[PDB]
């Protein structure tokens, strides 16, 4: 998986993720309105009037299990695989806000309006792993971003690390610190035209565009996707309207797309970008296309009764 | 730019290309019906009953100028920029089928039904580059394929090279032989899960998928795009239906897409995949999507009066 | 700078060190005899009868400042630059064995006989940085190895980290955990001849040796050097005698040599492997050659009065 | 293998090569004096007063068969493996200078005084490959240099190609124009300290020296060795004395040395830099070290009877 965040001229949020896996989970566009009554698993605090929330996920035990979601105030969050590094406790800790791992995305989007608020509240949060019936435990880290910045939440054996995501991007293993250090190997690549030069008597000129970008890895592994999508996201010209920014989002995530036949998993099946999701705070709209249908479908917040009380799943 | 070709179990053609440029020429889905009368520039002959042709291009001086086109019999062709390597004569040659460079895609699609036919008649073809004063000359090489195989036509100062394209893939500079030699650098790359191993006492395991693919370049230069798209086309599992094959073709071309901001051209503007076209001989249908809209449109030959005599265009 | 350790089939120590810098500091072969009296700066406790020690370094205030050194029992230690990550305290700690950073190599070699002994007492060692007012601060990390295994000592702000160096290799920045994670990118390279394979119809064969090794970086940066020399150390065939093992040591280190003109440092000067030092516990001998003289020169412990009381600096 | 040429401020020749193989042929330093009489296999003419020649090679049928050699006027030549591309006729051609492949280095060194002269004569030269029934036929290309420039001689099925070697460097397969095209992939690497930049809000800096060099491949394949040694040869600062330039010649070739264990060849054995030989026109001296002894041995032309009439050889 790959998560991307960027802003426009007016401070709006643009946020999206690739879902790379070998099979579908039957996920769907999921709307949890403000009047929906939710009881947190470990009695975690919340807001009196919660926020409207839309995203992609599944429903289990009448609870919205969000793969990624956003609220009506420009805050969004996604969950990405982190096994071999993620480590959670299975028992609540008193004195802290105990949140189940599956409910962390819904909890963030419902009770907070900014990355600033999330960062301070996390200073007293215990992420507790409670096994869900029939599914092996998920070992994830989270990518949270608003209109100004993004953070990475990596709960590991030695505690919880909250990183300032200066590249506004995230993938999978290994640690976020490794990925930021790894970027320094590629610090000389450029999107400019390769300047003509000579090695001794040999004159060197580029055939055309892209030679200055040589060095960027092309494989679909987690560290290489991080470098590729960080370069793409950092060099994309800033856009100023909804359609162009949504186009920027899906094209940036498309730069690290996983095509059928590229890479097998431990199971022996090919991992592929099953769907690409996205959110815009300028219009409070969720966007999505799939591997079999690249046409971007839109799901606005303003055409669902956000005061209703039941979960809405749009096929 | 990048050309891609593959087939299904039934032997149907699947052909497409990315167009990566900094601006648009106003190109458009263009239909050349059988009844449209065309006069070759230097009198090259062809079918008395030409084939129906659909593709993407422009109309100049009432002539259809195709960027890439296909016919009703499963033969397709694409023109890709080849400056610094492409070289043509400026005057025709007596005794040979002299074809202008801009009319080469149309002339191939109208008069030939297979790649074997094109390769045979190319042994007596002279590609003439007509000199237009107030415009630079188009310096292209071509990617021609049907249901069975593809070939690369690279006309250079030392003659016309017709290559058997075993990777079913083409980009830009340099010569095709360079690209085929360059793939040998990456012959150890694999799409399998990286097998655990040891360096001395240190056990090495992959974080997950993709580590066996390590070594493939990710830049948008012409040589790196050749390797990445040849890897993807060769390792893509064979598909059974039209929807899966059309989705395979666009996803294959999407692996070497040029995103805004990645690379500037000599004149300062970024190079982007403005559009991606496709063709399927199973339904004789052209496909296309754009940088501003990823939805794949379809344009079947069955939806146009192929017996008419006027070029049909559908703008964007 | 690169450090390399390996062992023969008899359990002997082979320890090597590249010193990559832009100028020399006057270092020579420096012998510290068993009868030489030395007072630890912060009163750290050592052996009653110290070990004989030989290595490369300078003499400051009649104190052996060792770049790298080994003892008569097969234990060796090398200091390599670690600025930007190395952070020490400036005052001693009560109840701990406080060791100054500049004396850590001499302290390790004189008082210990294996990496097990070193790793054990390191759980109570505090490395202190005594800043000379006119000089800048020395910020190093250390590579310690014997005949069985090696460890890496990286003292940082969040404490002292002691790593089990399973690749028996150390370079420079960043932390050792990064380098070991980084190796997982290259786990698919191979010293075997690349097996012929096919991409679609394209048959791919290697021109010759080395194609299975494609992927290994070739630049002289710190992470790229770690990857390249860890690959070479892990794939070097085992040697039985001494001359071949000393040859293995200098060829492995030579795989990541810094040639003049390859890379400029901050001051605009070029960085070069000024000398390459080595040690063999089978013969208790130090070896060394320089950028200007590739001939390896030996300095045997049995050639010096190890019972004397004066530092012996060997010139020429 | 790898060939390398460069010069100093006074225009002297500095020429050398690595020998990478799985075994040795018993070759030695080999002096061919002027008085030695040589009857060319196919009647190729030459000077009345031949030049004195020295190099590394073997003696077969009282003929000196050099791996690499140089004459007293500063002209050198080496032969490097080229199977799969090298193709020779097996019969002489009337009207030309028919030179056998094994006598090509000696013929060039004994009869010509500059690269300019060899270039002019090669226009009427036929490279004839005379095969023996026991051994396999040698398929090589040649690296010829002097105090000014170097050229590459690649005899192939479609004729003989003589390239101007702008990088003054040669390795093995594929063709020379592939390697010169391939260098363009790396045109952005630099020996300068990487300049601090930013990706968005993230500030990127180099750990130290060598990050600007990131991109150069580190494997021992023929294409990767070409890129890495061309880079190293091109950025080495010029030197103006014999000792500094012999050091440069061996350090530059050492940047593409084959270390034991890096890569197996077709028959399962590891390939290694068995010896590294060099030549200097300033002193008319041949140099040589080996995998086992890095000490550089010198063999001056003025230490042999260049007026004698029999081959002189230096055992081991
Ligand atoms: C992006 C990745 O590579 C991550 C793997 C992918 C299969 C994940 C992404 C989101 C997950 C779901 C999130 C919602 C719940 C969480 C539950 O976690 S648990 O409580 O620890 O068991 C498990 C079920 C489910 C539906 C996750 C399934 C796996 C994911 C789709
Ligand atoms: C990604 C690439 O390789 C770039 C290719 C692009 C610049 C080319 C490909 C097809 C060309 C057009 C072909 C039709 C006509 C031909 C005219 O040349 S002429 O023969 O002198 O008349 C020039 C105009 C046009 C529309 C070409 C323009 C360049 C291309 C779009
Ligand atoms: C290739 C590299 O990583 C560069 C390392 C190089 C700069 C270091 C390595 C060993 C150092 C010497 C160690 C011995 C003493 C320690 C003294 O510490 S201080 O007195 O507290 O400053 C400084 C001098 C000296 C000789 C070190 C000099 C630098 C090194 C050669
Ligand atoms: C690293 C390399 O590319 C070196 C390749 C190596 C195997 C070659 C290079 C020089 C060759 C020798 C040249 C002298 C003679 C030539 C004879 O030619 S033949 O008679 O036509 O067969 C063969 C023997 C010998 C000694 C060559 C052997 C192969 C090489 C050492």
């Amino acid at each position: 998986c790959t998560g991307v965040r960027f802003s426009d001229d007016e401070g709006n949020t643009y946020f999206g993720r690739n879902l790379d896996w070998s099979f579908s989970y039957g996920e769907t566009i999921l709307v949890t309105p403000r009047g929906y009554h939710y009881d947190t698993v470990f009695g975690a605090g919340g807001k009196a009037k919660p926020n409207a929330v839309i995203g992609v996920g599944v429903v289990m035990a009448d609870r919205p299990m969000y793969f990624d979601c956003a609220n009506e105030h420009g805050l969004a969050i996604a969950g990405l695989n982190f096994p071999g590094y993620a480590s959670f406790v299975h028992e609540p800790v008193e004195g802290t806000e105990n949140v189940a791992t599956f409910e962390f995305p819904l909890w963030v989007a419902r009770n907070f309006d900014s990355v600033d608020e999330v960062e301070e509240t996390l200073r007293n949060v215990t992420l507790v792993s409670q096994i869900v019936p029939g599914q092996q435990e998920s070992l994830l880290h989270w990518f949270i971003g608003d209109g100004k910045r993004s953070i990475v939440v990596e709960q590991m054996a030695d505690g919880m690390h909250v990183h300032h995501d200066d590249v506004d991007v995230l993938t999978n293993q290994p640690t976020f610190d490794f990925h930021m250090e790894n970027l320094r190997n590629y610090m000389c690549v450029s999107n400019e035209m390769a300047e003509p030069t000579s090695w001794g008597k040999a004159s060197l000129t580029a055939w055309g565009a892209g030679v200055g970008m040589h060095g960027i890895p092309g494989d679909v592994s987690s560290p290489s996707r991080f470098v590729r999508v960080a370069y793409t996201n950092a060099h994309y010209p800033q856009q100023n309207d909804e359609a162009a920014n949504v186009s920027r989002l899906f094209h940036t995530l498309g730069s690290v797309q996983m095509v059928d036949g590229m890479a097998k998993m431990g199971d022996g099946q090919f991992e592929r970008t099953l769907f690409t999701s996205g959110y815009s705070s300028k219009t409070n709209t969720y966007y999505m296309n799939t591997y079999d249908d690249p046409a971007i479908r839109s799901y606005a917040m303003a055409d669902y009764d956000m005061d209703s009380s039941e979960l809405i799943s749009v096929a």
